[PDB]
């Protein structure tokens, strides 16, 4: 649990963009290290517990600031900034399969020691794209493993934004298993497959029910790859018991590397987004139909 001090940090700019948080990214003088800041109301035990963990995909603790009424929580900086900001740039449009498969491997993997392999069972509940970061060296790394943790709430306002990521158990606050993670992750792999913002435009409330009520799931283009096409399936899940493990996950995403027709196949569905982006865009149109019918009620 080391200990720093809040005049060791050099600070910078807000890291969240839209909805910023309270993650600076700063220098730590005395290690010449870029570090991001998490500044809290208070210091908790939790932190201590939770600072041991260590995982290439998982973002690396360096310390805690313990001066009132300054308290945060440091870790490392990730060079190339959060994943939704990279999927939501013309920068990935570079993604091919291989890059896509070495980061659907990087997030399964640390949420498999998150959920196996950590001295406590870390079951995130807030996975998505925006909570995933990249090192200078393109490893990804979880980030706000935590928080379900240290607040032990929710309430509309913290909610808005992420209805997309949630399994419905979480939307509905019933009760939660390892695999309300392997919902999200099929999000964040959605992401990297479509670079679309999931249910873009649409209201919070509108997609948990689509979600909850009506299976409703985020629109496959025809054309993606059936082993894509199929693991997502798989990963949304109405019944969360029937959704695979990390270590399952693991274990598909290595033999899809085993295909020799996939490459070929995926790289052909991901350079053609100017053909299918339409399938995408008419289903969030035909949701915003039915938002307008849904509001004269
Ligand atoms: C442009 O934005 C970025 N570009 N590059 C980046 N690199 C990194 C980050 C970043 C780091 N954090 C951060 C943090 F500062 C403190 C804690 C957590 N997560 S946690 O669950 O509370 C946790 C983690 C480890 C030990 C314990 Br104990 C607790 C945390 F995620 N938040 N964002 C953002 C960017």
């Amino acid at each position: 649990f080391v200990q720093i001090k809040f005049d060791d940090l050099q600070f910078f700019e807000n890291c969240g963009g839209g909805s910023f948080g309270s993650v600076y990214r700063a220098k730590w003088i005395s290690q010449d290290k870029e570090v991001a800041v998490k500044k809290l109301l208070k210091i908790e035990k939790e932190a201590e517990i939770l600072s041991v963990l260590s995982h290439r995909n998982i973002i690396q603790f360096y310390g805690v600031i313990l001066e009132p009424p300054n308290y945060g929580i440091v870790t490392e900086y990730a060079s190339l900034g959060s994943l939704y900001d990279y999927i939501n740039s013309n920068r990935s449009e570079e993604m091919d399969m291989d890059h896509i498969m070495t980061w659907a491997t990087d997030v399964a993997k640390g949420m498999h020691y998150l959920h196996m392999e950590a001295p406590v069972k870390v079951i995130h509940r807030d996975l998505k794209s925006r909570n995933v970061v990249i090192a200078a060296d393109g490893v990804l790394k979880i980030c706000d493993f935590g928080a379900s943790r240290f607040h032990n709430h929710t309430t509309h306002m913290s909610l808005v934004g992420t209805f997309p990521w949630m399994a419905p158990e979480v939307i509905q606050s019933l009760p939660v298993s390892e695999t309300c993670d392997t919902y999200s992750y099929g999000v964040v792999l959605w992401e990297m497959l479509t670079r679309e913002v999931p249910f873009k435009g649409l209201e919070g409330l509108q997609v948990a029910w689509l979600v909850v009520e009506k299976n409703e799931r985020l629109t496959i283009p025809s054309s993606c790859p059936r082993s894509f096409a199929e693991l997502l399936h798989q990963c949304w899940e109405a019944d969360a018991k029937k959704r695979p493990s990390f270590k399952q996950i693991i274990s598909i995403l290595e033999s899809m590397s085993n295909d020799t027709s996939l490459p070929d196949k995926c790289n052909s569905f991901l350079h053609n987004k100017a053909e299918w982006r339409c399938e995408i865009e008419a289903t969030l149109e035909r949701l915003k139909k039915l938002e307008r019918d849904l509001s004269f009620k």
